[PDB]
């Protein structure tokens, strides 16, 4: 396949796009919806089919003023773990900022009792909050399998470290519970990670050529949004921060001449040829945003192929232009 | 062209779909967005292109509690009148129901000072409310030109007539002011117009074969939602209700075996061949709505060709199935 085989932007008005190619021959898609009020799934046999795929709501936010999970439903990811579907997402009990001017999200998990994850809301049950030793702002969780274990990777505020959030990892006791104390892998520190907000968020994991590559997003969700990357040997101690190497420069960023601003909160999938790696990310096409960029709904989902360098590292290149007619 | 050339649903999660093919060949699209908080426009060179067309916000709702136009921005239509762009839309000052359990919408108009209607929000000016002699619930306004005059057609509640709204016509003094007293063209009365809720709304006008054909939607918005049609000779007194003929049966209804439930609030356009008439409407693929139905976002935009009967009347057929892969 080639980039031009896909009509971009693939999915309008969907941020934090997550695509999972399942064994049933379907691509499953989850993302943040503009009103941040529910979790819906789309499915199609092809990536282009997702642009017209009728969604199904499988979980709705709790009522206003009812406590946990009642506001700002962010970045759900659908995972298939030991034959069961799980969705990891973040939510807050309020839209109010705390005394540090931050969002009040925590991490949640829902589990499906059916082989079809899109049949009905009644098939999904809440496990509640995925707790961490320190109860602070946490979001954008993802999971990956390595060394016959399940790892959980997420973004969280540490009061002792400057900025909004750092990336952590921990091994899981089960799909909704941590077994180990969190380990910090990266914090915002370079100029490209600290524009408007000091942020490391949106982790995603790729496994290839004897290594795990963990991409993440940094800076605010406007034009400054960019992707960084950590690398680790697949057999190392994943819970030792010295096992991981951090890229000093972004691995993916704005392509300003073609009006692709702030690419980020990515995921990875495979094309319909079963071989080409695909980068899935959101991106904006203008910068004259009014108000908070999180409430402008025009982060659009993009998909494009990526390749591999001779040293076995990924080469993401740059955002491709829109090509709809 | 043929129905299979279009990937349906054309535009997911857009209700009250309005497509206008401009003299430069662009297809412009306006609709109610699921959060009902703004007016955005998409443009593409093809109807399928609209599925991936990056929207632009051209007008946003007024702040909460500030009065007119502050809530529930519904059903915008983009019209090109005497070389200027106008958008007719409905809005409320509140989300609360009136003492009769009804929505509190009134009709509004904005005008653009630029040839490009998607350049900037600063290009649009508010004309305010389009006032009617009785100040009651009103929405879904459309306009058409006939006999060198401009006619305004809309839906409005009459306290003396059972149901949520009837269809009215009036001649306009200018694009934001009525010249004549409203004339009622149809009220909900047939069995197929009064299922669960008594309503006539979403008017649309088609001109062909010496007649104007005014379609509208009736009944509740589940599988009972259906389209009616009025017919009048193109040279008749359009303000005399006795010039108009009401179809005693619906002209378009649910296609129950393929789960196309409740087609309505239509508009009309022309295909890329410049010849084939296209019906544009919203429709659901399920009716088992959970939570507040106002915020279930899955009314999807459908497009399909229609044809003409021997007597010069349109034949809409029935909803086509989804055909995305
Ligand atoms: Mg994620
Ligand atoms: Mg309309």
């Amino acid at each position: 396949v080639q980039a031009q085989d896909y009509i971009n932007p693939l999915i309008v008005q969907r941020a934090d796009p997550y695509i999972y190619k399942h064994t049933d021959g379907y691509y499953y898609f989850t993302a943040s919806v503009p009103a941040y009020n529910l979790i819906e799934i789309r499915r199609a046999k092809t990536l282009n089919g997702l642009a017209n795929a009728a969604p199904r709501t499988i979980w709705r936010k709790h009522p206003d003023g009812s406590g946990a999970m009642s506001q700002l439903i962010w970045a759900p990811e659908l995972h298939y773990i030991d034959g069961k579907w799980f969705i990891y997402f973040a939510a807050s009990h309020t839209k109010e900022f705390d005394h540090n001017g931050m969002f009040q999200h925590r991490m949640y998990c829902i589990e499906c009792d059916n082989p079809d994850p899109m049949r009905d809301e009644a098939d999904w049950t809440e496990h509640g909050q995925i707790e961490t030793p320190l109860d602070t702002f946490a979001l954008d969780a993802t999971v990956f399998e390595a060394q016959k274990k399940l790892y959980y990777v997420w973004a969280q505020k540490d009061p002792a470290i400057k900025g909004n959030s750092n990336i952590y990892i921990a091994e899981m006791a089960n799909p909704w519970t941590l077994k180990t104390k969190p380990v910090m892998l990266t914090k915002p520190e370079y100029d490209w990670e600290t524009k408007i907000f000091w942020v490391n968020e949106g982790p995603a994991v790729l496994h290839r050529n004897g290594r795990f590559f963990l991409t993440y997003s940094a800076s605010a969700t406007d034009e400054n949004y960019a992707m960084g990357m950590l690398t680790v040997a697949e057999d190392a101690d994943l819970l030792d921060p010295t096992s991981w190497s951090k890229s000093e420069t972004p691995v993916f960023q704005s392509n300003m001449p073609i009006k692709q601003f702030g690419p980020g909160h990515n995921s990875f999938t495979v094309a319909e040829d079963g071989e080409t790696d695909m980068l899935v990310y959101h991106c904006r096409n203008y910068t004259d945003i009014k108000g908070d960029p999180l409430y402008d709904p025009n982060r659009h989902t993009m998909v494009q192929p990526f390749t591999w360098n001779d040293d076995g590292t990924p080469n993401f290149g740059k955002p491709v232009p829109y090509n709809y007619k």
